[PDB]
């Protein structure tokens, strides 16, 4: 079941933006969202993507845990963040693409193409660069969709070991406080119009998980931090998190 709350839309227009914000009782089994038609509108993924590309990395052998050190390559980028050593947790932390662009040349067209398959993501369409097609390639993703997907790796129900989604639910740790736990990744789009921002993740309770996936539109990058701050009046509205 699926019910539009029009009232979230002030959350989107107060903040002088427009957007989606979709939720997923787990206990219920029951979805909201501001706007059903652009909850189901498929967008890049962009750097959500580092979530499905880490556990394919993982499960492949191409990194072998969360503490192997990827070199920086001495190339000096505009992302000061991008200019050093990471390893898994910190690259994605800091959405470090030059790092994943080398885990999706290891991992090739074939094997990436068949774990997203096998994964339901999406539209499961890797066409472009093997390492920047969820930037400006043929892939793409709703909000909806988003959830589905996080719903079966919160589960263990990917077809990738437990311990590969074991260690990215782990690298997706943003936020823990004696009232919840929020395990995510942001997206940022630029590179094909629509420019927009992205949140998926998950809100973990003592008693309950609330899944979420938002996107937004992004004509500057001064409008990021709207990413996180609109989710949570909706989720305080809510009463997810005080
Ligand atoms: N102007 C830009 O092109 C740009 C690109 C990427 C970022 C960035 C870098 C690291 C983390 C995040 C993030 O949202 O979590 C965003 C910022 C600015």
């Amino acid at each position: 079941e699926w019910q539009e709350n029009k009232s979230w839309n002030a959350h989107f227009t107060e903040h002088k933006s427009q957007g989606v914000v979709v939720l997923w009782n787990e206990n219920k089994q029951q979805g909201f969202t501001n706007n059903l038609k652009r909850a189901n509108q498929a967008f890049l993924p962009a750097s959500t993507f580092k979530i499905p590309n880490s556990l394919i990395a993982l499960d492949l052998g191409v990194v072998k845990d969360e503490h192997q050190v990827f070199k920086w390559d001495g190339q000096t980028r505009d992302i000061a963040t991008w200019n050093r050593d990471h390893n898994l947790i910190t690259a994605m932390k800091y959405s470090v693409v030059p790092v994943y662009q080398e885990f999706a040349r290891q991992i090739g067209e074939a094997r990436m193409s068949k774990m997203l398959h096998a994964f339901d993501y999406g539209n499961e369409d890797i066409s472009g660069n093997v390492d920047s097609f969820w930037l400006d390639g043929g892939i793409r993703i709703s909000a909806t969709e988003q959830i589905s997907f996080l719903r079966k790796l919160y589960h263990n129900k990917l077809h990738v070991s437990e311990r590969s989604q074991r260690i990215v639910k782990q690298a997706m740790l943003t936020e823990a406080n004696g009232d919840y736990i929020i395990r995510a990744k942001t997206g940022y789009s630029t590179r094909i119009e629509p420019k927009i921002g992205w949140w998926v993740g998950w809100v973990e309770l003592d008693d309950n998980v609330w899944f979420f996936a938002m996107n937004m539109d992004m004509p500057t990058s001064d409008g990021l931090g709207l990413r996180q701050a609109i989710t949570k009046e909706v989720l305080k509205q809510e009463k997810i998190i005080p």
